[PDB]
Formats: C-alpha cells, structure tokens, sequence
C-alpha cells in the first residue's frame, strides 16, 4: 500500500463477495490480493493440474501444503511488502498458523481481519447470479452488479464465462467445509484482538463503506 498499507485478511463464505471488495481495496490502498482460488485456477489453466482441478470443481479443499507453498512463494518473490489482502486464504487452522510463522520469519504482522456476515440462502442466490472474466477475475452478477455491456467484461470486452465449481453439488461442499473448518478461525483472529465484522447482505457499495471504516 505504501503510505495505505494494510496487512489483511478477508474470511467469509463461499460466494460472501470477497473478491468484489478485493477490487476497491487493491486500487484505493494499493496492496496485493491474494486469492488462492483464483491463484489455483492460473496454476490449472496454466497446465497442480487435472487432480487439483477436480478437488475444486467438488468444492473440496486443496491441501494446505499446496496452498501453503504458493502464498509463500508471493511472500519470498517480495509481492506483499507493500501490503496485502488473502482472499480465501487461510481456510483451516493449520493454514493459519502456517501463515504465523510465514510472518514471523519476515517480522511483518497483521492488521485486520474482515468477517463477512452472510447467511447460507443468500449466497445461494449470489453464486447463481455469478460470471467471471476468467484472465483477471474479475466478477459479476446479472442482477446485484453487471457488467456495463452484456456478456462481456469492463476492461476488455472479453465474454464472462460460467465457474465450474458453481453447480449445485459443489455449492453444498463449499458451505459445509466452510462452516466445519474455516469458521473456527473467526474466534482464532478474536482471540488475537484484530478481527472485525461487516454485514455482507448488503449491497456492494454499502459493504465497501463499512470495510473502509475499518481500514
Ligand atoms: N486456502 C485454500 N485452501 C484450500 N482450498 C482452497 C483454498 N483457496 C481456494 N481453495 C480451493 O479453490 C476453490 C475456489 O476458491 P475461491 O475462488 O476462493 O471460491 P470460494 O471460496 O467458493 O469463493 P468465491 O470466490 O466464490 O467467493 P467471493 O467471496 O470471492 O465472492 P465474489 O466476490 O466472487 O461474489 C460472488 C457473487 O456475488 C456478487 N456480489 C458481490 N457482492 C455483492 C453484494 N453486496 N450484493 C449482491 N451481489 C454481490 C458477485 O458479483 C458475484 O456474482 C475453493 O472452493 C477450494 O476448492
Ligand atoms: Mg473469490
């Protein structure tokens, strides 16, 4: 971020509207999004390939040591110095404390952590409503935030396409590792006094004014 550096975490569900807000806060604070969703799609797409890709279309966990390996690979390469925001990551405890000693060993530290509120049903309609401009990332929904032109992204006219992973089988695999694994971690930041929540039922531009007012 430079002189808008933020060391941050955003948990919520699947679906909560993570990456949508890792949009404004990327430009306006200047720090790196780590998605490691989007970071295991370009490592499939790419050519961690055809097992780990049907590991995420049944909306399961890659393992942590897989995950691990590539966050710390942004962290080494010198990506998240001037400040950063994990999207997705950590999921589970041992992710968690992986990234503990991640940043132990460079003597950064975390700022915050952003719980998205969001209940089950909701998401539901917001993974239906959902295409992706697969080369950025970039997200939309047809009804709640669409992109200007139809079918096609903002930036660069390419079509928005269909998530594999968005079928209704892996929807229910999502929610549920969730609510089993990676919903711990909210009292695991609470107990480190740096975890603050946002009401994600919102819509997009009222959710980014409460994250502003935590940032
Ligand atoms: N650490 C890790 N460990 C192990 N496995 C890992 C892992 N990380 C990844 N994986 C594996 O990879 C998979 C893919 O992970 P990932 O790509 O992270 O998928 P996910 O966890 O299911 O989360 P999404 O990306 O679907 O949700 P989001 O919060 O980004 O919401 P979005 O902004 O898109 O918004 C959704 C929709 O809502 C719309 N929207 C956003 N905000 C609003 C609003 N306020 N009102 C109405 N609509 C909204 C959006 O336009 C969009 O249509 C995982 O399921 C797992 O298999
Ligand atoms: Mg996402």
């Amino acid at each position: 971020g430079n002189s808008k550096k933020h060391n941050l975490i955003l948990i919520g569900a699947p679906g909560s509207g993570k990456g949508t807000q890792c949009e404004f806060i990327k430009k306006e604070y200047g720090l790196a999004h780590l998605s490691t969703g989007d970071m295991l799609r370009e490592a499939i797409k790419n050519g961690i390939g055809l097992e780990a890709k049907s590991i995420i279309e049944s909306g399961n966990f890659v393992g942590d040591e897989i995950v691990l390996g590539l966050v710390k690979e942004k962290f080494d390469l010198g990506v998240c110095v001037n400040g950063f925001v994990l999207d997705g990551f950590p999921r589970t405890i041992p992710q968690a404390e992986g990234l503990a000693k991640i940043l132990s060993e460079i003597g950064d530290s975390l700022t915050s952590v952003i719980y998205f509120e969001i209940d089950d049903s909701e998401i539901i309609e917001r993974i239906s409503g959902r295409c992706t401009h697969p080369a950025s990332g970039r997200i939309y929904h047809v009804k709640y935030n669409p992109p200007k032109q139809p079918g096609i992204d903002d930036v660069t006219g390419e079509p928005l396409v269909w998530r594999d992973d968005d079928n209704a089988e892996a929807v229910k695999v999502r929610l549920d590792v969730f609510h089993k694994q990676t919903a711990p971690l909210v009292k695991f930041y609470e107990d480190l006094g740096i975890l603050k929540r946002v009401n994600a039922k919102l819509p997009p531009k009222e959710v980014t004014e409460q994250i502003k007012k935590i940032l």
